[PDB]
């Protein structure tokens, strides 16, 4: 079978919001089973606690923010692709503050904290969202596409009229069966243009931005003194922005997704078509783990 999974041991972690600048504490502890992802703004009195779920999604700006009445939880994606990643189905988030830390500006920092506590295998089935029909969502010139596919499988393509995209890779596909989260998707950073830096700023975005949590572009070159971590960092960071913002489904998928120039509101718009189309999707479970089309690394 395929099991449930939860945090061994609590998880502490400190940094700054990207987008407000904010020094935010980050507990991560482990859930009962089917209670799913919920976080917590444990500075409020009282506590409020949101459901990472598509129905709290809020705002989808620059981020994929969570909202509940006048409080947010903002950035959300990253800790979302590595805990979906990792196979974590349920684990209450405590922040601090109305962001989630940025870390280096990848999974990487998150993936690495729950490894080092480990994971807990429950007494239930993992249940998965089978995509059965295709379900297409475009507005303008961007597509986000879920396609049936036995397994899980993730396609991007990007385009930026920029030098430092041209030439470079991007369109990237990865089949999770033959392909690791960890080792070729997690430590991909995000990425901002230096050019918008007092746009953002004035927009409350970007202010907690820098080298050390993101690839800062330039006119015509990366500022960040040691480079790239991937000659197509840029493509498979949408990947992990596409693999959070899909986590929000409340489970993982058994299926394709192809996002095409999108991002977190297209994304977004994405699960909401498919919730609403119930002859696109189904809840399947692998009663035995021998026979799954997915598996799981070692808890
Ligand atoms: C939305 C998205 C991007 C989020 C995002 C937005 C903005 C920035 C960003 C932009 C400029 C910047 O210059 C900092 C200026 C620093 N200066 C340099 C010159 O010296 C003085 C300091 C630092 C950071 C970084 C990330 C994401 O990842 N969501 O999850 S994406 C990739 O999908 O588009
Ligand atoms: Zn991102």
């Amino acid at each position: 079978m395929i099991k449930q999974r939860t945090l061994k041991n609590i998880i502490r972690a400190t940094g700054v919001g990207l987008h407000s600048g904010e020094k935010v504490y980050l507990t991560l502890k482990p859930a009962p089973v089917d209670t799913g992802i919920v976080f917590s703004r444990t500075d409020l009195d009282p506590v409020v606690e949101i459901p990472a779920r598509a129905e709290n999604v809020g705002e989808t700006t620059m981020s994929t923010t969570l909202v509940k009445g006048d409080v947010k939880v903002d950035t959300v994606e990253h800790l979302l692709s590595a805990m979906a990643g990792l196979g974590i189905d349920n684990a209450y988030v405590e922040l601090s503050a109305s962001e989630v830390p940025i870390m280096d500006g990848s999974a990487g920092p998150f993936v690495f904290l729950i490894q080092s506590a480990g994971l807990q295998e429950q007494e239930a089935a993992k249940k998965f969202i089978r995509i059965k029909r295709e379900v297409s969502v475009e507005e303008g010139d961007k597509r986000a596409v879920f396609v049936p596919f036995d397994g899980f499988k993730v396609s991007f393509e990007i385009d930026f009229d920029h030098p430092v995209f041209r030439g470079r890779t991007q369109q990237a596909s990865v089949d999770f069966s033959s392909t690791s989260f960890v080792k070729e998707v997690s430590r991909a950073r995000t990425f901002g243009f230096m050019r918008d830096i007092e746009y953002l700023r004035s927009q409350n975005l970007a202010l907690g931005g820098s080298v050390e949590n993101a690839i800062v572009v330039d006119e015509n070159r990366v500022l960040n003194e040691d480079g790239l971590r991937y000659e197509d960092e840029f493509v498979k960071h949408k990947i992990l922005d596409a693999i959070g913002d899909l986590y929000l489904l409340g489970n993982s998928l058994i299926g394709e997704f192809r996002g095409f120039k999108s991002g977190h509101a297209l994304n977004n718009q994405l699960l909401r078509t498919l919730i609403a189309d119930k002859d696109a999707w189904e809840v399947v479970t692998f009663e035995d783990a021998r026979t799954a089309p997915i598996s799981y690394m070692r808890p």
